[PDB]
């Protein structure tokens, strides 16, 4: 069970939560962890939703090799294979950190005419970024699972609308499945993906350590990579034009984020929409009191709730006390826990405890399926809405730079008018980092320029340079 | 179009077929190939089938790192990571070729009491087996996708029952989804997984080189790994015992097999159950308004409501007949032709890809009859294959009848004594008999499997080689 406290020592709390809930297991190679079934259930669920939604868009899944030649890569932190067994490769090959240098030549080969567009591929794989720093399970790891999508189109308007559609699917992944609120915005030109035209992004906020984290990203690559890799088509009139590319990505970091958003001092709290066990049925057995009837009814209740597509498990393992089972499913975060013991056998009801709030209900057996649907909807919405309020309580609207340092001290982000000069963002990072040193990184940086822009009074000056401000920008310490 | 002929030039036919089908793209690193959507949808299909069945058996999914210490790996085809950027690494690390050494330490840590058993885990991933031999797409490659399942049980009976259940799921994977017939059997103690106690397998046959190929595998590991890694539990009486483990896998080789099992001189054929598109609607077009396309879209929704997978090929500059050949090569089980004649009679022309038989169907009658055909197709494809299979097996009793059989690209079902010595001697002698034939891919014949279904073994029957008392019948032939 979890001993540490979320608002007192976040780091050890998080470690305990993930470990005690059986989601991860440590490994002798630093930077890689093991994803036990409990976490992978959740992953499977969001992968299913994203997959169905992108298949609805014509995107098709595929698989490109893990390996890229050195020649075709330096056309850093990439991992190099030099030997098989005991013989060295004639050329070292690297392991993929992202798949552009692998797929894009194939794109060059496959695209000749307008009729071959759009071209929309996704792939669900593992990548390797071997930064020699300190990892954070889910959040920052040397190997991780993601999906990545790459499309090429005949026009930039098409590409751009797909960028937006995909980032909307990413908003739904987080807010709608994992109950984590996020912010849609656009990356600064010092933070955007280089040689993309424009990066869009969903951002999240960890209040317990006042930090920003990127959740997913969708790039408008435009035509830079087409020039690079010579991906041309012939339009209707017979002209050779460059294609307009997008790519987009989202990883298991999402599970990390969800743990921090909903976790509490007893452990995990798993939003029902992604819960593999939404309801655990715990038979209360002691002194051979009514065990045959208790199990009879528990299995009947299971078939009842399964008819309503509630995902139900009866914890009838003989070698565990009920109280151990309670703590087990609590630390694990099963949304709803249903207790049936011999005294309920004559009541015709049963006791239901919701994990998020701990409230208890006495519900009839006939009334179980619909009331449990209802509670799960309410848990899902309320997980989300409490999180969304914490998010917006953590953001401060400022006018001048004087307001920054107090705000970061309250573990908050700042929304400020900005002129969007790239060198000013770096001046800002350095200034704030040094001020932080007068007492994990202390520097503050841009997170995104929110799509949702609040009102911009005329003659608003950039909070740092005093120049005329162009857009509100979200800044904060980061992950 | 596919220039090669399937049984005349099998090699060129095979690569011609998988390339012009758009199933693979080649790559600038030997051993690796790009798996394109037309093929990956099939991998998606069988992965869903099998994932659901093992989820029904209580098996859960997980993910383990792709790297091993040399320390843990060594306790010649392994890909070794040495550097990041330009700095060496303290210790080189290896890309997994399988994940026993990655998982069993964790297992040893997670299992302490009978409470914790059985432990059932699976994972979908890829592995690297960097062999310096000539790869073959799908069939033998340097990086390939698979699933490896690893369980641990209290008793050998539970372990064994699980082994056989998984091998039956592999049977269904090939026969029910892939329409590919296979044979369940047991591996000779020479062909079994070392440090395993018994290996079971499903084998497959390729008529055009008479070659046998292992299709899936399911291992009774017993307790050897349990001693290696110290995976132990305490029973209800408090005594400390070793776990009996199983492991089992299957790869994208299953797709190559499928190709080779059903392809014809025209190209691929894909069983309806796993085909990406089940029906291609070909508009007969050359311009376009007059709404043939509208009617196509109507048909498309009518057919999706029966859960059929449909694609309208409305590409502008291609010819109807070019489209016919295109989807012919790809292997779409059913082609729906719509032109102005069909619009004027409310009928459609449907051509099944297996036999080429055509059918005229009114638009109303469309969705049911297609369902009746796909199923027919799915049965037909599997049945023909089955027959070809049984025609490539010769039951023999002497070694003399062996080398005739191999020349016909057949497999032998001979009575054997089962000491591995004899297997080794047969392999060497058959190879050099192949070479003395060749004075005028190797010729070595080995044990494919010891089939589970054993025809009657009369008393006094002598092994077809040693001449000692035969124990069981065994399937031999050349291998992949
Ligand atoms: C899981 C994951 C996820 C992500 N990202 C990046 C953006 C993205 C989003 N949205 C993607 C990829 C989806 C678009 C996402 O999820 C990044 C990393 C990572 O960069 N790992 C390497 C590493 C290892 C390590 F041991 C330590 C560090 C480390 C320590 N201090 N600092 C400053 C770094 C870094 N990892
Ligand atoms: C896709 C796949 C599949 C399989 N197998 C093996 C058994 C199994 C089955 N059933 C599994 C794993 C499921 C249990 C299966 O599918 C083996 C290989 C392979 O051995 N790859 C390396 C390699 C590279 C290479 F360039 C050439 C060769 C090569 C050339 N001649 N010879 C003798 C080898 C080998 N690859
Ligand atoms: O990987 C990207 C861009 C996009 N690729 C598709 C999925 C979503 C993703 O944002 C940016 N990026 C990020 N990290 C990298 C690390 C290394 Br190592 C290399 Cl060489 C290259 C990269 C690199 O290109
Ligand atoms: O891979 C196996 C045994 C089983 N692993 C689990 C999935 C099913 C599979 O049959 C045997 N084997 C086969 N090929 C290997 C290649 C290399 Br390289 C290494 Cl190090 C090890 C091995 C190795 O152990
Ligand atoms: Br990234
Ligand atoms: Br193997
Ligand atoms: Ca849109
Ligand atoms: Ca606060
Ligand atoms: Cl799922
Ligand atoms: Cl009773
Ligand atoms: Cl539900």
């Amino acid at each position: 069970m979890v001993t540490a406290k979320k608002d007192e020592n976040f780091s050890e709390w998080y470690t305990q939560a993930i470990v005690r809930s059986e989601m991860i297991e440590y490994y002798d190679i630093s930077g890689c962890y093991i994803m036990r079934p409990w976490a992978f259930h959740i992953w499977e669920k969001v992968q299913r939703f994203f997959d169905d939604e992108i298949k609805k868009m014509g995107v098709e899944n595929s698989y490109f090799p893990m390996f890229v030649s050195r020649h075709k890569l330096e056309k850093p932190e990439v991992a190099w294979v030099t030997h098989y067994g005991d013989s060295p490769l004639p050329e070292k090959i690297a392991i993929r950190p992202t798949s552009e240098t692998i797929m894009y030549p194939a794109y060059a080969k496959w695209i000749r005419s307008h009729r071959d567009l759009p071209l929309k591929l996704n792939q669900w794989c593992s990548v390797v970024r071997w930064e020699f720093k300190q990892p954070t399970p889910f959040l920052r790891t040397r190997e991780f699972l993601w999906q990545e999508g790459h499309t090429a189109h005949a026009t930039e308007e098409e590409a751009w609308e797909l960028v937006l559609d995909i980032l909307e699917l990413y908003r739904r992944w987080y807010e709608e499945c994992l109950a984590v609120p996020v912010i849609k915005g656009e990356k600064s030109e010092g933070e955007k993906f280089a040689g993309g035209k424009k990066t869009t992004t969903v951002e999240a906020f960890i209040p317990e350590n006042g930090r920003g984290i990127q959740a997913a990203t969708s790039h408008l690559l435009g035509t830079n990579f087409a020039k690079m890799f010579e991906i041309e088509f012939e339009d209707e009139e017979g002209h050779k034009r460059l294609v307009h590319q997008t790519s987009w990505g989202c990883t298991t970091r999402s599970l990390g984020v969800m743990i921090m958003t909903h976790g509490d001092d007893k452990g995990l709290v798993i939003p029902p929409r992604v819960a593999s066990v939404q309801v655990v049925i715990i038979p209360i057995l002691f002194k051979d009191e009514n065990t045959g009837e208790i199990l009879g009814k528990c299995r009947e209740l299971k078939t009842m709730l399964e008819k309503a597509d509630i995902r139900v498990r009866i914890d009838d393992r003989s070698n565990y006390t009920p109280g151990w089972k309670y703590n087990h499913w609590e630390v694990k975060g099963v949304p709803l826990r249903l207790e049936l013991g011999p005294k309920d056998l004559a009541k015709g009801t049963a006791r239901v405890v919701r994990r998020d709030t701990g409230e208890a209900y006495q519900i009839s057996w006939a009334d179980l399926a619909p009331k449990l649907l209802e509670l799960m909807e309410g848990i899902q919405r309320s997980l989300f809405e409490k999180a969304k309020a914490r998010l917006h309580e953590g953001i401060e609207k400022i006018s001048t730079f004087d307001e920054v340092m107090p705000a970061l001290n309250r573990k908050h982000l700042v929304l400020a008018p900005w002129c969007e000069d790239p060198e000013s963002e770096e001046q800002i990072k350095k200034e704030t980092q040094k001020l932080s040193e007068i007492q994990m990184t202390g520097a503050m940086k841009t997170l995104c320029i929110p799509f949702d822009q609040p009102p911009m009074p005329e003659g608003t000056k950039c909070f740092y340079t005093g120049k005329p401000a162009k857009r509100w920008t979200l800044w904060g310490r980061s992950y």
